[PDB]
């Protein structure tokens, strides 16, 4: 079984840290990214989300509240676990910029991807 | 100022709840997707997100867990208001589909938009 | 059948011309963007792609190459014509914008959606 | 000067060819997929697309008609030159499947990431 709980890093250098999964599915936690417009002001963040809990290999989801930007990620993705019981967490996010008003929204979401894996 | 709480529907014919906003953002909800892979199977499901407080037009991010299916969504948006008070959420998404290995990763994600507006 | 030759019109406001589509399902055109980084920069730009020639509602992309910028966009989608015959073309696009080296790609995609239809 | 005309290779074991740019900054090629939703079905299919041309590390974007499918993929990406000369192409894509009706067109676009090298 694929478990989300614990310290993983991603492509980019970035570290999350994911607590207890209740029976919902649902966790919190936080990230520290490794990259920002800023990143002088980057700040450890927290995160919740929700994963499906029979599934060995659940699919998920989880938004992150940036304590330093007025913007917010979420990433969606899968954890994989392979013959070896090795884990990957490969995802895609959208990063939602502020902007002033509405004339401005076509330019506020960037998209990506992350690949996940376990700090020890 | 934008508020989340309350009851919405998008561009599609789907509807979602989103209860009190805590003092960190948090919320909760229940979304019902008009649309599905399989749309007679389709349940309401708890959705789980994050949105920035102090923020008149606030970003925001949040999951639904499907409760009928092994796929996660998430969006991400802001909530914008006009001169007449009106709301919108203009909103981008990706679906995650459950594939069985990494080497089905490539076709396990969907995106696209939504506008919600305020029901009455 | 849905064809893509003619004059276009986005919800932003966009416009552009696609000419002849040939047996190959080529195409060329020029794009006027409605909004940009610096808008007062704005000026016509060549659009290059591809559609099925066969489909009666084909999928197609398009690459434009912005004369403004070092960006580039891309979009994507389908002709969809409803019973009394009027055209619309649902599309998704990536903008992909030029940052200095491969440790800044993270950021360098934007995404959106854009609604067309036919100028008369 | 980062180019794209010759042979890569990406992270999915797909190859693709592009010819000569011309000094628009079009150009052609081939690409051949590794992974399809019925590989045994894949055959080589036609690009076509636009980089930039003044620019020492160029976006660019392409269309790919797939010739064994109604679906489209647009990829978009930037070529960088690291400080020994080798170049990465680093893209995102959207892949359009051909739905039935507009009613369909919500679930008809995935999204994801490629990392290209060059063959030799
Ligand atoms: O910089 C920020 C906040 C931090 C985002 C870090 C992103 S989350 C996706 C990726 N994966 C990671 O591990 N880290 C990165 N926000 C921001 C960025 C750009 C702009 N902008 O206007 O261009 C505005 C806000
Ligand atoms: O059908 C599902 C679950 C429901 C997704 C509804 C989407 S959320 C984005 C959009 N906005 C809405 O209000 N509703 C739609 N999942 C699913 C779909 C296809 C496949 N598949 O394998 O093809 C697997 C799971
Ligand atoms: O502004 C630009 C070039 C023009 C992009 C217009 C976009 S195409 C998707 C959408 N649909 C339309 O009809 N129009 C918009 N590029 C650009 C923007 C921002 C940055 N940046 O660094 O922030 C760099 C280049
Ligand atoms: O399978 C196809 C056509 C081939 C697409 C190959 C993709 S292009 C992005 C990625 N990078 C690569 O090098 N190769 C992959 N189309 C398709 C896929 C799924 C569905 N579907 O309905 O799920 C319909 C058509």
């Amino acid at each position: 079984k694929c478990s989300l709980t614990g310290k993983w890093t991603n492509n980019l250098g970035s570290i999350m840290t994911i607590r207890a999964v209740n029976s919902r599915g649902e966790f919190t936690g936080t990230y520290l990214t490794a990259v920002a417009a800023n990143p002088g002001n980057i700040t450890l963040s927290p995160l919740l989300g929700i994963q499906h809990k029979r599934a060995s290999q659940p699919t998920f989801g989880f938004t992150v509240h940036w304590n330093f930007s007025e913007s917010t990620t979420v990433f969606t993705g899968q954890c994989f676990i392979d013959r070896n019981g090795k884990e990957v967490l490969k995802t895609m996010w959208l990063l939602r910029s502020s902007v002033n008003d509405i004339s401005y929204d076509w330019k506020a979401t960037r998209v990506g991807y992350n690949n996940f894996t376990r700090l020890s």
